């Protein structure tokens, strides 16, 4: 069943910053901790097999209850200072205040972005504004979720530049048989996605990318094999552009681990394949 939300899944940013490195096979570990008053602790650890460079991030969230404010601060990767504050209201709930603040002293800068979540009868409005970052930006993301129908739109307006950069549109529906997902970019970019289940404990997906400008289409096939909740196989492949496959398994006890592999043009086997491993432990005390 679709436990998580599907209306917001229709579209979302990744925030993949430009980074540089060297070496394959990357190991990652995520752990959760609790503190007095019910705090949220998140520890992330990354290490490389060949390369000799290990990093470790930490996150601390100080909260108390629903109606109130929570201060979450700590240290993020790239030697960055994390500091955000989110407060929620109980009486007549429907709005959420969130403020994300980060400061990078190591040859970096200070970034301040505020986010607000508003829930309506059947529509959600997200107000996001970037302040103190060399130009005040104001973007708004509106998402809707209906029984069988899904909608999602995101726009960004600039008060200092006075011109909307780009707008992302997403619309689709979930059927008892197949799933329809449509996504287009204001940049004349058409994107189609559909999900189809082959047989029991087996499901497939198909994706197609279209860019107004040439007769070249980017096709892609997704394979999902779920025979049990103990192990899930999820792989994604494109039109000879990129071939990736990821699978996760959980031992008898509380030991779950996810391992995947990346193959570029299915020709990296010669000596240049990529791999990603991520372990998640749960403190049961």
């Amino acid at each position: 069943m679709a436990v998580p939300p599907t209306y917001a899944d229709l579209g979302k940013s990744a925030r993949d910053v430009f980074t540089k490195g060297y070496g394959f096979g990357l190991i990652k570990l995520d752990l959760k901790t609790k503190s007095e008053n019910g705090l949220e602790f998140t520890s992330s650890g990354s290490a490389n097999t060949e390369t000799t460079k290990v990093t470790g991030s930490l996150e601390t969230k100080y909260r108390w209850t629903e109606y109130g404010l929570t201060f979450t601060e700590k240290w993020n990767t790239d030697n960055t200072l994390g500091t955000e504050i989110t407060v929620e209201d109980q009486l007549a709930r429907g709005l959420k205040l969130t403020f994300d603040s980060s400061f990078s002293p190591n040859t970096g800068k200070k970034n301040a972005k505020i986010k607000t979540g508003y829930k309506r009868e059947h529509i959600n409005l997200g107000c996001d504004m970037d302040f103190d970052i060399a130009g005040p930006s104001i973007r708004g993301a509106l998402v809707l979720g209906y029984e069988g129908w899904l909608a999602g739109y995101q726009m960004n307006f600039e008060t200092a530049k006075s011109r909307v950069t780009q707008s992302n549109f997403a619309v689709g529906y979930k059927t008892d048989e197949f799933q329809l997902h449509t996504n287009v970019n204001d940049g004349t970019e058409f994107g189609g996605s559909i999900y189809q289940k082959v047989n029991k404990k087996l499901e497939t997906a198909v994706n197609l990318a279209w860019t107004a400008g040439n007769s070249n289409t980017r096709f892609g096939i997704a394979a999902k094999y779920q025979i049990d909740p103990d192990a899930c196989f999820s792989a994604k492949v494109n039109n000879s552009s990129l071939i990736g496959l990821g699978y996760t398994q959980t031992l008898k006890p509380g030991i779950k681990l996810t391992l995947s592999a990346l193959l570029d043009g299915k020709n990296v086997n010669a000596g240049g394949h990529k791999l990603g491993l991520g372990l998640e432990f749960q403190a049961l005390e």
